[PDB]
């Protein structure tokens, strides 16, 4: 069995998607150590009103003040599993809720959402059922590993610039001011843990959150969170159209899932400076392509994701943390499945399995 990904198969009514609820959070510090609190959370702090327009130098500090996380370390779901283990007897939904849920990272769900429209990058998701719960963990494809290692210097600096933009737009305390003189250390991360449900599939997932906005009228997470992005400056209706069709689809999918309502974009010029800022409310992103023959449709994204969750749940029958059903997909073909045991694909660690079993 396989699963088709064409948009035409998923263009029916928008499916049921539960308003996400934040169950908790965790932080990773500068050494990538886990802490079950919000210490890594930063606060939205835009340019002072009535002052100069934004003019952020995204190249400042590159590479001397850049401390990149080590990508050769495969973390898989480990940090989320630690959170689950530490909150297993405190989850909502009553007895057995976790046993009927699917657990994964927000980014993995985002890749599913954008699959019907993706033309460049394929993916692989390892799936294991354990105590009823279905766990989904991404596996690096051969192309992704090759690309990673051969990452152009331009692309490495572009990644830095995205994190640097966050530094210019956030303060360490509510109402504080940004401090661009510090290090951009990408081991640091703040993650929200959320409960949702797509169709008849309950979900427990976590996603990195860029900042909390103290100026937002809605103070309850995730309503108060803001996602921070950069993109090249655009000048023609054509450039804007391409951005609406391709980039906004990715921003929408990523923020829609956890219920983050606003994405603030810093548009950067060729010289590396952000000279304009614009808010894109997540719930209004689709409007830009609603009457576009070459646009994307949130319903297609969500109906495909629901179909994949049904396909994975029906395919992974065996409850065994050491067994993996690997779902693989490349543009142009369907999602295919292969079955494997133990290394290298098995991803649920003994420290988690043993504790949950006892
Ligand atoms: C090697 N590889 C396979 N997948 C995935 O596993 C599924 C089932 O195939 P499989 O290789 O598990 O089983 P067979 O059909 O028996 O293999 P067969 O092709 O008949 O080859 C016979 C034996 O030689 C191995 N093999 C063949 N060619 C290569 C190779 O170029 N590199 C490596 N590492 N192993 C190879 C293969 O793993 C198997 O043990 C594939 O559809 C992929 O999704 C991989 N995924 C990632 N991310 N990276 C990989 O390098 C990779
Ligand atoms: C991928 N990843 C996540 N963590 C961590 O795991 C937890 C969950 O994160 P998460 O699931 O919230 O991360 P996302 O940014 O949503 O995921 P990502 O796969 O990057 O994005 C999903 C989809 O969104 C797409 N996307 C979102 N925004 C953009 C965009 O601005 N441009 C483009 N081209 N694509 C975008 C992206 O292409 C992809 O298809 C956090 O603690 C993270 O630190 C990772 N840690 C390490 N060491 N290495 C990693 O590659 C890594
Ligand atoms: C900005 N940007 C370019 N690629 C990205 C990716 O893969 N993930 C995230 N979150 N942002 C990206």
């Amino acid at each position: 069995p396989s699963l088709r990904t064409q948009p035409s198969l998923y263009s029916g009514p928008f499916p049921f998607y539960r308003r996400p609820s934040e169950l908790g959070c965790f932080s990773l510090d500068a050494q990538r150590q886990y802490h079950g609190d919000a210490r890594a959370l930063r606060y939205y702090s835009p340019p002072p009103i009535n002052g100069p327009g934004p003019d952020f130098d995204l190249r400042d500090g590159y590479p001397d003040r850049y401390q990149p996380r080590d990508e050769e370390v495969q973390e898989r779901l480990d940090h989320l599993l630690r959170w689950v283990l530490e909150h297993r007897n405190q989850l909502e939904g009553g007895p057995g809720w976790l046993a009927g849920a699917t657990v994964t990272w927000r980014g993995h769900l985002t890749k599913l959402l954008t699959t019907p429209y993706e033309r460049q990058e394929g993916w692989q998701l390892a799936a294991s059922r354990f105590q009823g719960t279905l766990y989904l963990s991404e596996v690096e494809t051969p192309a992704a590993r090759a690309q990673r290692l051969a990452r152009p210097p331009l692309l490495r600096e572009l990644m830095y610039m995205g994190y640097k933009f966050e530094q210019y737009m956030c303060a360490d305390k509510p109402g504080g001011s940004p401090d661009p003189s510090g290090e951009v250390n990408t081991n640091v991360a703040y993650c929200s843990v959320l409960r949702s449900r797509l169709g008849n599939h309950p979900l427990l997932f976590s996603g990195e959150v860029d900042c909390l906005n103290p100026q937002a009228p809605c103070t309850q997470p995730p309503s108060c969170y803001v996602e921070l992005k950069t993109s090249k400056e655009m000048h023609s209706p054509g450039q804007w159209r391409s951005f609406y069709r391709h980039k906004l689809l990715k921003w929408w999918a990523q923020s829609f899932l956890p219920g983050v309502p606003h994405v603030v974009a810093g548009f950067r010029n060729p010289e590396g400076f952000v000279c304009s800022l614009k808010t894109f409310p997540t719930m209004e992103m689709f409007e830009n392509v609603r009457n576009d023959r070459e646009g994307w449709n949130p319903s297609v994204c969500m109906n495909f994701c629901a179909a994949f969750l049904s396909f994975a749940q029906s395919t992974v029958v065996q409850d065994d943390p050491r067994l993996v059903h690997l779902f693989s997909w490349e543009p142009g073909g369907p999602v295919t499945v292969s079955v494997h045991r133990d290394a290298p694909y098995a991803f649920l660690p003994s420290w988690y399995v043993e504790t949950m079993t006892q």
